[PDB]
């Protein structure tokens, strides 16, 4: 798919059985998903936005289904207030910005 | 041109007379640079990240100079981590992403 960027870019996502939608974020190193049952051992890790730090569970090895194609890496849990699919998954899915 | 992701999409640009670099972002409503000197009035504003909000000066009507080429919007001004092009004026340089 091609995206113009008028909207939010979200996609629907599918990960451990679970759905929901995340932004598309070029900007985003790594992703970031909020508070969800993912199971097995995690580590602690802190996030720097806009505001200042956040504190969430680094997930390895996760496979994510980001619009249907599958892929497979880490992924960071914790109070986010929006769902975000970053940089580290977007080369996975061979996203390209195109201006 | 076509942007991979591998690395953080930087782009050179240039306003009010001034040089610097800002991150190409789908994951950014608005644009917000570090504290420059922007001459004329503006609009106290908060945003919203990861890890809470951060107070900056609303500037309108400015003119942006994105990989050289000329678009003109609402730029924010503040204390910000990195410097970001947001939606606002993404759409502006016909950006989309490809996946
Ligand atoms: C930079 C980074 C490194 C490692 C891991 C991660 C997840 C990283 O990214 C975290 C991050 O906050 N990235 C921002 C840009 C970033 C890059 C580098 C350093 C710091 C930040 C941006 O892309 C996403 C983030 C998402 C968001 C948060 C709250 C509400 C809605 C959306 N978007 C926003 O903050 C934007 C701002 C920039 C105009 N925003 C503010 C409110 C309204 N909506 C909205 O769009």
């Amino acid at each position: 798919p091609q995206i113009t960027l008028w909207q939010r870019p979200f996609v629907t996502v599918k990960i451990a059985g679970q759905l929901m939608e995340a932004l598309l974020d070029t900007g985003a190193d790594d992703t970031i998903l909020e508070e969800m049952s993912l199971p097995g051992r995690w580590t602690p890790k802190v996030v720097g936005g806009i505001g200042g730090f956040m504190k969430v569970r680094q997930y390895d090895q996760i496979l994510v289904e980001i619009c249907g194609h599958k892929v497979i890496g880490t992924v960071l849990v914790g109070p986010t207030p929006a769902n975000i699919i970053g940089r580290n998954l977007l080369t996975q899915i061979g996203c390209t910005l195109n201006f």
